[PDB]
């Protein structure tokens, strides 16, 4: 499995702040995702194969839809498909450019077709041995900016 820590920076064009958030995550190669975040508000989201749910502080959590919440489904299919090694399932849905080696590569996606290109405009990755960054553009010029760092694997 794979560990280490994330800062999240959400910039919402109309809003006059950026939107900071922090924590951990955990991946395992059976297909898990565990996104603890801890700054400034405790939330988990769990991805297993058949299931997406996030969890406000202590309040029951919910079951995430693809078609209520489509960027934090993309997102955490990505960001699985990614560690995994899983371009196949990834260019399924998106255009893939990739530049660079394997000390410093960038991945660029771009939506292959609707619905998912109403929702995204681009997704950038961006690392070496891990993933070091990712950038989600939506189509409404905002941008969330996720860089992780102290990754280890056990
Ligand atoms: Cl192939
Ligand atoms: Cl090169």
């Amino acid at each position: 499995n794979i560990s280490g820590k994330f800062i999240q920076i959400r910039q919402i064009a109309g809003l006059n702040s950026s939107l900071k958030s922090s924590g951990t995550f955990k991946l395992t190669n059976d297909g898990s995702l565990l996104w603890q975040q801890q700054s400034p508000i405790k939330t988990t989201m769990q991805m297993s194969k058949n299931k997406l749910t996030q969890t406000i502080m202590d309040n029951p959590p919910t079951v995430l839809t693809r078609d209520d919440q489509p960027i934090v489904f993309t997102f955490t299919s990505v960001f699985m498909s990614v560690f995994k090694g899983d371009t196949k399932t990834i260019s399924e849905f998106f255009n893939i450019n990739f530049d660079g080696n394997t000390q410093n590569w960038t991945i660029t996606l771009t939506p292959k077709s609707s619905p998912l290109n109403k929702a995204i405009k681009e997704i950038i990755l961006k690392g070496n041995r891990y993933i070091t960054n990712i950038d989600v553009a939506d189509t409404q010029d905002n941008i969330i900016k996720i860089e992780l760092f102290d990754i280890t694997t056990n």
